[PDB]
């Protein structure tokens, strides 16, 4: 296919270890939703990494921006935490190696494995998105695409929204 | 720009019935998936009709192309059953009231209330394929977009595939 | 240290499935094995098919094949996952068979189908297992949260319960 | 025959809570599985604290023992954490306000709300030793039915066992 998957964890991948009564960054939620899609081919995606939005770091973040620009192909999708995917947005959104690729950030307010989830729904709009939108990098939530430079994640009523004007 | 959605029935919106001990075609699984959807956007959920693909009629067929052209979005997703939605969607390219509209159908071969289903990623799918696509009549399944003209259900498969 | 119980399945609503081919349900692969999967079991226990039917296709030659594995079995423990509108009818059977006498025969199943969301199956389960172990030898229909006496018993198709006569 | 149903919190209630990134112990999960069991009555419960196992005191447990003396009912279910089930279970084992009563405590390893939950099992399992089991005070957990002063959390396997 044309389209190139990156995991590098957060809220969306989120499952409880009982040995611990808590939960932890797990296998990516992706690969789960896209099992259940009756895809042509084998699911095929790439891990990056599995932090949280407490250890994510900017080496992290960097790590992103090399595995991006390496991918031949020319639609990606990245799933990731919301508190800082407007930092990695617009950090990728400056890599030059980008430059000819349409790159959509998206994820879930919560956990994949947890009831109610907006996991796949975002994961379905968010594969269109990047296959669809013209080259750039944008945020897919809400059923809508952001412009990461115009955009905050509000914590308090989670949710992706403009920036104060 | 905004969406209209349009249901009409299908393997997606299939519910259990005590009473009957089997499924029926129940509510619009699309409003139960755009409930947790945290959705930035108002979209309005049209029932045209909840018929399986057994009691789907010709005229249900052309009451979807007459709904479909009264519609002032140019933006539509349609939820419909597998089994003739290459019939539904190679009528509704034939209507001339439908240029400058983007149409896409989509649904699910598992019901949404059933585990295991497609319903919620092919809606995901579908939702932004009708947003994004050029003014056309689409089929959205397996994370593509189908033109219908060249398409075909293959029944076992449970696939949508081209011709040839 | 062996569960004393056996578990026995006829299928019934409780193990429909859905078929893609078919556009439908069909009774499938016993739905008692995926709840006691997830239930963390301290005794191993058998899971043992005896007939996939629902109440619709299911014969007087199927119930009497029942009434001879129950009566075969060593344990003295036993719970017969069914369909819910031929139940009483198989309980009263398996009550006058005179090899049942020493044990503790529980039916039970589900008014929804355990692969359905908003099922009774796995509650159902949990109950009926503890009841087929705790039970005086009988024979009950395990249901509601309640055991009911086949004889003074009766579905009401309409309500989707069993009831006293 | 009727049984008094109260909550304590615990691993069973946990839910997410989206605003902060993480697990809160939220409405007990026992109303959930009691709504689709088609109960001849209204689900009615006690939620008497929702702490976890880290947030847990000595007098969340006696205020516990002084709920559940004062129950009518002589068939008791306690939904609880179980790191700390053992020593709420030993404890209202020592109350005489308890002795002609049958009282299970029971949870889960893993929260109502995320899948693939030993919960709803539990749940049933429970309620059925609750009205069957002479009068003392138990475990039931894996299926079977523990004795407190006999039994010990393993936290690292996830189980209940002999001290053994
Ligand atoms: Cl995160
Ligand atoms: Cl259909
Ligand atoms: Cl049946
Ligand atoms: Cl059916
Ligand atoms: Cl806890
Ligand atoms: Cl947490």
């Amino acid at each position: 296919s044309p389209l190139r998957i990156f995991t590098a964890g957060g809220t969306i991948d989120k499952d409880f270890r009982l040995e611990e009564n808590g939960l932890v960054v797990g296998d990516p939620f992706v690969a789960e939703v896209l099992k259940t899609a009756r895809l042509a081919g084998a699911v095929s995606i790439v891990a990056l990494s599995r932090k949280d939005s407490l250890d994510f770091t900017e080496a992290d973040r960097e790590a992103i921006g090399r595995a991006v620009g390496q991918a031949v192909e020319d639609h990606i999708l990245l799933t990731h935490g919301t508190d800082t995917m407007v930092e990695t947005a617009r950090y990728l959104g400056g890599l030059p190696e980008l430059a000819g690729k349409t790159v959509v950030l998206s994820g879930a307010m919560v956990p994949g494995r947890v009831g109610g989830s907006d996991a796949a729904f975002n994961i379905g709009f968010a594969c269109a998105a990047a296959l669809m939108l013209a080259p750039g990098v944008y945020i897919a939530m809400h059923g809508k695409v952001f412009d990461p430079a115009k955009t905050r994640k509000n914590r308090g009523l989670g949710r992706f929204e403009p920036i104060d004007d």
